[PDB]
C-alpha cells in the first residue's frame, strides 16, 4: 500500500512538473508563432512590393 | 484566423498604396493628355496655316 501511495504522490508531482515543461515549450512556441505571423505579414507586403 | 486577419489588413494597406500608384500614373497621364490636346490645337492651326 504505502509503496503505491508514496510513489503515486510522486507521480502526480512528476506530472505537474511535466506540465510545467510543456508550458515552457509552448510559450516558446507562442513567440515562435508570433514571429511566423509577422513573417506572413512581411510576405504579404513583399508580394505587393514585388512590383 | 489571426494569420488571415493580419495579412488582410496588410492587403487593404497594399491596396490603398496601389491606388496611390495609379493615381500618380494617371496624373502624369492628365498632363500628357493636356499636352496632346494642345498639340491638337496646334495641328488645327497648322492646317489653316498650311495655305
Amino acid at each position: 500500500m504505502r509503496g503505491q501511495i508514496r510513489g503515486l504522490e510522486m507521480a502526480s508531482k512528476n506530472s505537474q512538473d511535466g506540465i510545467s515543461l510543456i508550458q515552457t515549450a509552448e510559450g516558446a512556441l507562442t513567440e515562435t508563432h508570433a514571429i511566423l505571423q509577422r513573417v506572413r505579414e512581411l510576405v504579404v507586403q513583399a508580394g505587393n512590393t514585388g512590383t
